[PDB]
Formats: C-alpha cells, structure tokens, sequence
C-alpha cells in the first residue's frame, strides 16, 4: 500500500552504488560468479545495472501520463531498426562516466563489454531506421509516443561472404535473452484470421475464425537527459496450446500442427517488402496481426487512462481524435483503417458515419515511394478468405469515396475508375494506397521534391479533390546516436567551441560556420578525422582483415545492393582508377580505400552477381604488386546499425549515386554529412535539400538530372552509343567479359556485361564520364587539407535542417496536433 | 552491334506513332486504359525481338 | 537441473533440404513435445515411441 514505492531504490549515481548494483546482478540475477563468468556475462550484468536506473523513470513517465492524460501518438511499424542499447542508454541518462569508472575499478573494459551486445535483430533498413530515429526525438521532445511493431525472433538474415559470393546465415539474436525487454504475458490478445460473415439483426459478426495469440513484449526508450522514457510495445504470435482434444476434433488427424507453425512463424521472420517471393498470404497475415493486436490495445487504453471519466459522451470517440493519433508508416498498417471501422461499427456500435470522421481524423499515412508500381496491392480473393469482414468494409468505403468523388466532379466517370480502391483487370485487386489516403486526414511525403511528385502525378486526382491532406515532412536523423555516441571526438570539439546545446536542437551548429578560419579548429576537425579513420584501419584487420593505409581517401558507399542505387557505376570508376594506375605507374593518384557495403536480398540474382563483381575486383586490385596502397576495394561485411556507427565516422567521401529521380530521401545521407565527409551525388532524394542548406558549391553533385533522364528516355537510351564515344568504358567492359576479373570462370560476369550493354534499366553508362569527372574534382581537393576541412566545416555547420527533432516537431505540431515540449521531468 | 533504338521508327512512321498511340491512350480498352501500357513499354523500350524494326517491310 | 527440448531453428535453409520440403514442420514439433506432456508409466496407451524419445533425451 503506500510504503510500496519506487521512491527509495537506487542511491546517488555513485560508482560506489554502481559497482555494488553491478555485483548483485552478476550473482543474484545471472546466478553467475567471478570465476565462471564470461565477458558475455559481465555485459548482461552491466546491462542490468544500467537498467534499474532506466526502468524507475519508465514507471514514473507512464504513470505521469496516467494523471496528466495527454493525447498519445502511436508510431506504428513492421520494422524498428533499433540498433544497440547499452551506450546510447548510458548517454541518454548521463551514466557513461560513472559506469565507465565503475567497471574500470571493477577490473573490466566497457568499450569491450559494449561490443558484445548484438544489434536488436528488428528492422531491415530505411523505413525502420527512421522509426527508431523518430522514436528517440519523439522521446526528447517530451511527446507522448509509443512504438508499436512485430518482435522478430530472427530479424532479417546475416551477411557472410564466402567465395566472394554473399551468404545468408540466420540471426537468432534471441539466443541469450535480450536484457532490454520485459516480456508481458498478462496482456495477450486474440487476432482472428479466416472466418465467416453472418449478419445478425443487431449487426454483422465475424464468426468461426482461426485465432492466433498476440503476446506483447515491452522495451523502454529514453530521451536525452529529460527523464521521459517511452514504450515500444512489440508483438509475438503464439498458437493456442491445447493441441490433443480441444474443439473435439482430434484423436484423428493432426493437420493442427500447422497453426502452431503458421501462427508461430508470423513473428519468426522479416519478409521485407518491394520484393519477396510472391505476395504471400504470410505478409498479409503479418500486417493484420501487428495492427489488430494494437487497435485493440489502443482502444483498451483509451477506455482506461482515467477514461470512463473523460467521457462526456458515452465514452465517445468524439474525444478519440482529441486523445489518440495513429501514424501509418508506409502502406504496411493499411488495415488499421478498416480494422478501426470493424471495431467501432460492429463491436461498439457507433453508426457507420460517426465511426468514420473518428477514423479519418485519427489517422495519417507517411508515403515513401516515387515510382508507382512499387505501391501495395493485395488480390481481393486473398482478402476474402483471410480478412472477409474487412473486404466487406474496404468495399463500402470505396462506394462512398467514389460517390464523394462524383459529389465533386460530375460527369466524370474516367476519374472513378482511377480513384477507386479497386484495380480491376488481370485479377481484381485492392490497392491499399488509395485506402490509406481516403481513410486519412494528412498524407505526408518525406522530402520536398518527393512530396511534390506525390501531389502532382502519382496521387494527383486526390490532390485535386482534396488539397488539405497532402503534407510533407522531409526525413531526419537523431544527433544523439549519430553524433554524440558514434563520434564523441567530433561531438567534443563542437561543444569545446559552442558548448553542448546543439545535441538537443541542431540549428545551433550553424554557429560553427564562423570558425571556418580559426586555424586551430581546422587542425582539430582533421585531427579527429584522422583519429576515427585509424580506429577503422585497425578494426579492419583485427576483426576481419586487409592492409588499410590510414592516409587514403576513405571512399564509402553503404547501400542496399539494388540495381537502381548504382554500385555498378562505382565499380566501373574503380576499374577505371585501377587502369590509369596500371597504365602509367609513376604518377600521383591520391590513394583511395573504396569500401562498398550492404545486404543483397535473397532471390535478387543481379544484386548477388554485383556483390561478387566487387569481391572479385577486390582480389585483383588488392593483390596486384604495381598498385601498392594506391587502391584497395573492400567489400563491407554484414552491414547493419553498429557497423555504420563504426564506418560513417571514418568516411571522407560518401557515394550518394542513385539514378536521378529514384529516391524519396536518404538518411545515411544525413549521417555522413553531420559526420565530416564530402558527399558525391546525383541531384535527387535528399541531396537537393542538403545542397540547398550547405550550398551547391560545397557539394559534389553531377550527372543526368530528372529533366534529361526523361529526355534520354524520349530519344531512347542506347548504352552502346556512350560505349562508342568513351574509350576507357570499352576498356573496362571488355575486361569484365574477357574474364579479366574472374580467371577461372571466363563467361562469369557475362550476366552483368549484357545487362549493362543492352538492357540497362537505369543508365549506368550515361553517367560514366561525369561521374569520373566529379571524382577527379574530389581527388583534387583532398590534396588540399586546409580546404577539404574548410569544406567539411561548411557542410557540417549546415546539418540543422536534418535532425529528426525538426522533422518530428513538424509532425508533432502540424499533424499529431501537440506541442513538443523539452522540459526536464523529475525522478527518482 | 548498333543498339536497336525502337523510338526511331516511332518517329518516321505516322501510322506506328498513331498505333502505339491509340493503345496506351486507351483506345482499345476504355474501362482499363492504362492496360496495354506494359506492351507499349515492351515495344517502345525493351523489345528484345525487334517488332518495330520489321514493321514497314511487313505491312508492305 | 532440468532439460527442455528446443529444435534447431534453421528450418528455412539448413542442410538444403527445404524450399522444396517441410516434412520437418514436424522435427520442431515432435521434439518441442518431448517436454510438453508428462506420460506416466504402468499404463499409458501403447509403449509409445515418444516416451523412449523422453527417456533417452533426459539421459543423453
Ligand atoms: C541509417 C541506416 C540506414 C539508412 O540507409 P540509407 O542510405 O538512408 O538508405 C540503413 N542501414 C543502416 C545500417 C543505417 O545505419
């Protein structure tokens, strides 16, 4: 009763108590000892001694949100690319130096133990990185947010390179328990799959379904020294475990093994999008699952945070847009819109038009494609077996929406066959993209040129019929992970000049513009970039190996290995620099270490032939005795959040080379910028805003622009017609297919020569001259270290438009309708 | 050896202009206009088997 | 010290047996159920291959 209280626990923030609280967990929590312990043990132990301090404030925040009952903002996503939690949790709460000194007097190394944590196997790339960045600003801006997603038992595969070829191991990143989560069994929920729709006189019902249990797992998320720690509720499927009799069905066949393996592997595996091999029932099975165990936990919350009381309208959902906002990251929560409608109309009973303004006022959709085929589209036959009531709903939404559409443009009929939710045709389908926009009030894109190209082509007829919806919020990065913990030496001197303030609002970094010419500041920026590079030379031998020369220009490209992102352009200029260095040896080449990283995607053959082109280039160039350190091509292994926290701080140039007009934004983009590296890029995605904040004159832009990509298309790109001008292109293509780079399989890279030459869907060859041109301008200025560093200073004092705190504040304020505070809030 | 550029014949032949035209315009499918957009982009752009090249000498 | 069975969760590619086939949806299951159900002696209904699988499990 009142002596049952958190008030008391934990004393002073003393190494003193922190050594002591680290010994309890080692023995009492781990039931380990000094003699039997591993470094993995002492990590788990430290990671519980941070954690006591961590959870006390999570108790307190969430209870503080009970009493002050604020509107809650639920960031909903299939992918939380959370990365590693011990150091970022130690720096978001001030503990780093107490924990550091503690473990050090306890005979141990922290940077060591920290390295034994393994990336939370929980996201795949963009979409999710962003979620986990938005999640940390969302904390630090005092916002009342929740991350809601699937806990993946085994993430998305590991990259191991053998034979030069990619190989995919499984990540059972749950293998020794993940200290950060608190498994919540008490709050499990049925998700209903399959079934029938019987229409009772009072309503309709979804009778006779398969049920799958959605057990919650809860991870804290602290903000930067402000004390809110918010929640990330994540869900894992569990089949009902009554398997020998229950339903009075068995003693006969067990087919029933399969729910306990087709419910079971709803959370056992990422199925990552714009690919996969076949729009399987399993992905639609998963979208609904994270959505349904959540509108349920949403409403439940809504009725109980003092809410029989904040009624005043038969607990009505009149105040539901007041007190809830649901953000749909891509069309992957598409069904929370009709699952909202089933749950209000049937189970409660609001009329179909008062359950609607509630829905379409409670949701927003964030878009991230620009090439349209990419957009989500489930065949209706699928939806019929599996979510039958929902296809009942998406259809009447469609009937109404197409009638509002004609309530506005009469006579037009051909617009109706474009603004419906259904794409009739080959096999009939329900285009989830329209559903999202229709069921929403706000439709933001993620970069100005992107949120415009939505507006004007893709989603055009919606733009016309409703302007007020369509928003933008360009993408952003959190300065705490991507400056204060990945580069504490660069963090340190920015604060050594302008104090730490910036960490919390990145426009103060613009002050750094003025020290452009303080000669000391300049030697300091490069002292640091030499420091970060020589830790990477070092990791690149100690834990995997090569002979990295410290002093080279660290050329890094870390992308998803897809054909439109162009690492083939990037491979052609390395084969080009390798030819100049081999043709005339005694000439001065600024030496480069070219490092390409990224996972392929199983079943993408081309993506896998590239990873092999790169490693093959790597055995020639890295072994041929003429070239010395003048070049090395390094393929970077099992690229992932903690590796990028290693590479990006040591990069000098970063390769943003996607074909102009293929990318909505780029977030790596922003990491390299804030982190001291020149960018070399096509005008596209987020290059455009980073060029306009830093000035073009400090950005290494090149190539075809959208205009003339379009224009080459009108005359028809013929790769052989560029090959025909340009000698060295012929020189290098003809090496590929001569078998130069693969001695024992001659016709091996033939896969790529043909594709290049006649079927290049992306215009690698077009941008070849201009690409190797800007590169010489890059090599040229790196020869001038006060001026490379002077550029870097302009480029980085300019980062403010790119913190996620900005992006989020414009979410918080303009859509989620709440003002994002940044007040410390108290704690014990 | 010469890189078949399809849009090329596209531009001599007024008919061919006029028949890729009608297809994607939506002529031959007013309930689903966009439909043969596939075939359009196959023919104007990725045609492995050289349709537009054998047109005229076939018509004729 | 008590033992619970876990099946190697490699099933979608290990040994390269799969893609093609899952008979093995049952290795993870008659394995996970070597520890679910107790099966008490001098009775039971037929000297089941599951019990010989529990006892040599406990022992190995
Ligand atoms: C930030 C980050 C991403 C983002 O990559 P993009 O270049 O923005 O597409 C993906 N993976 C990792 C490991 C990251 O650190």
């Amino acid at each position: 009763r009142k002596q049952i209280s958190v008030r008391g626990l934990a004393g002073v923030e003393n190494v003193t108590e922190l050594k002591k609280n680290f010994n309890r967990h080692l023995h009492f929590t781990l039931v380990k000892d000094r003699n039997v312990a591993t470094p993995r043990d002492y990590y788990f132990a430290l990671a519980h001694t941070v954690r006591d301090h961590l959870v006390g404030r999570w108790i307190r925040t969430q209870q503080h949100y009970y009493e002050k009952d604020p509107k809650r903002i639920y960031y909903l996503s299939l992918e939380f690319y959370m990365g590693r939690t011990l150091q970022n949790t130690m720096v978001n709460l001030a503990l780093e130096n107490a924990c550091d000194e503690a473990t050090y007097q306890l005979g141990l190394d922290m940077e060591e133990l920290e390295e034994i944590e393994e990336d939370a196997g929980l996201g795949n790339g963009g979409l999710g990185r962003l979620a986990a960045c938005f999640l940390d600003s969302m904390a630090t801006l005092g916002l009342a947010a929740y991350g809601y997603g699937i806990r993946y038992e085994f993430g998305i595969f590991n990259q191991k390179i053998c034979g030069g070829w990619q190989m995919e191991e499984a990540d059972d990143w749950l293998r020794y328990g993940n200290p950060w989560e608190k498994a919540r069994p008490e709050f499990t929920l049925p998700v209903h799959f399959y079934g029938r729709v019987e229409h009772t006189s009072q309503g309709a019902k979804w009778v006779d379904t398969q049920v799958v249990l959605a057990m919650p797992y809860d991870t804290p998320v602290p903000g930067y020294r402000n004390n809110v720690v918010n929640t990330m509720r994540l869900w894992s499927a569990k089949a009902p475990n009554d398997f020998n009799l229950k339903d009075f069905n068995v003693g006969g066949y067990i087919q029933a093994v399969l729910d306990r393996n087709l419910a079971e592997n709803i959370s056992r595996v990422l199925y990552p999008n714009d690919n996969f091999f076949e729009g399987k029932e399993l992905r639609l099975k998963q979208e609904y699952f994270v959505v349904a165990a959540t509108l349920q936990d949403i409403i439940r919350r809504f009725k109980s945070s003092k809410f029989g009381c904040r009624d005043p309208v038969r607990t009505n959902f009149d105040a539901f847009p007041d007190k809830v906002a649901i953000q749909l990251n891509d069309t992957h929560p598409s069904l929370a819109i009709p699952e909202l409608m089933r749950v209000l109309v049937d189970l409660e009973r609001l009329d179909w038009d008062k359950a609607w303004e509630v829905t379409v006022k409670t949701c927003a959709y964030t878009n991230h494609t620009v090439i349209p085929e990419a957009l989500e589209r489930w065949p209706v036959h699928l939806l019929e077996t599996l979510l039958p009531r929902h296809l009942q709903i998406i259809y009447e939404i469609n009937q109404r929406f197409l009638n509002r559409v004609a309530a506005a443009f009469p006579g037009d009929v051909d617009r109706l066959r474009r603004m419906s939710l259904v794409e009739e045709g080959a096999v009939k389908r329900i285009n989830m993209a329209h559903l999202c926009i229709a069921g929403s009030h706000a439709v933001n894109g993620v970069a100005r040129i992107h949120s415009e190209i939505l507006k004007k082509t893709i989603f055009k007829d919606f733009y016309e019929l409703e302007p007020h919806k369509f928003q933008n919020k360009t993408n952003g990065i959190t300065p705490r992970r991507w400056l204060v913990l990945c580069n504490p030496g660069l963090a340190e001197i920015i604060a050594e000049r302008i104090g730490e303030e910036y960490i919390s609002d990145l426009d103060q970094l613009r002050k750094l513009l003025s020290y452009v010419d303080d000669e000391a500041f300049i030697r300091d920026v490069a002292k640091v970039k030499q420091e970060n590079k020589l830790k990477f030379a070092a990791y690149l031998e100690r834990e995997y190996k090569v002979h990295i020369n410290p002093n080279s220009l660290f050329d890094v490209q870390v992308k998803r290995i897809h054909e439109y992102k162009r690492q083939l352009l990037n491979c052609l200029h390395v084969i080009t620099l390798y030819n100049r260095i081999k043709k005339e040896p005694n000439k001065f080449v600024v030496p480069r270490t070219v490092m390409i990283g990224g996972k392929a995607a199983p079943g993408y053959h081309m993506a896998k032939m590239i990873i092999k082109l790169i490693t093959a280039i790597g055995d020639v160039v890295n072994h041929d005795p003429v070239v010395g350190d003048r070049l090395r091509v390094i393929f970077l292994e099992n690229y992932r959040v903690s590796l990028a926290e290693k590479v990006i701080p040591a990069a000098d140039l970063s390769e943003q080379i996607s074909t102009a007009g293929t990318e909505a934004s780029g977030t790596g983009n922003m990491k390299f910028m804030l982190n001291g590296a020149l960018t070399i890029g096509t005008m596209d995605g987020a290059n455009v805003e980073m060029a306009e904040e830093a000035g073009e004159e400090n950005f290494f832009i090149f190539g075809m622009r959208v205009e003339d990509v379009d224009r080459l298309d009108q005359r028809g790109y013929n790769a052989q017609e560029y090959y025909d001008r340009i000698p060295e292109l012929r020189q290098i293509i003809e090496q590929l297919s001569s078998g130069f780079f693969s001695p024992k399989q001659p016709d091996l890279f033939k896969d790529i020569v043909n594709m290049l030459m006649h079927h290049d869907r992306f215009k690698v060859f077009a941008d070849y001259e201009e690409y190797v041109k800007c590169q010489e301008r890059v090599s040229a200025l790196y020869k001038n270290p006060r001026e490379w560093t002077r550029m870097v200073i302009r480029n980085i004092a300019t980062s403010g438009k790119f913190s996620s705190d900005r992006t989020i504040a414009q979410y918080a304020r303009e859509i989620w309708g709440v003002e994002p505070s940044r007040q410390r809030l108290p704690a014990p």
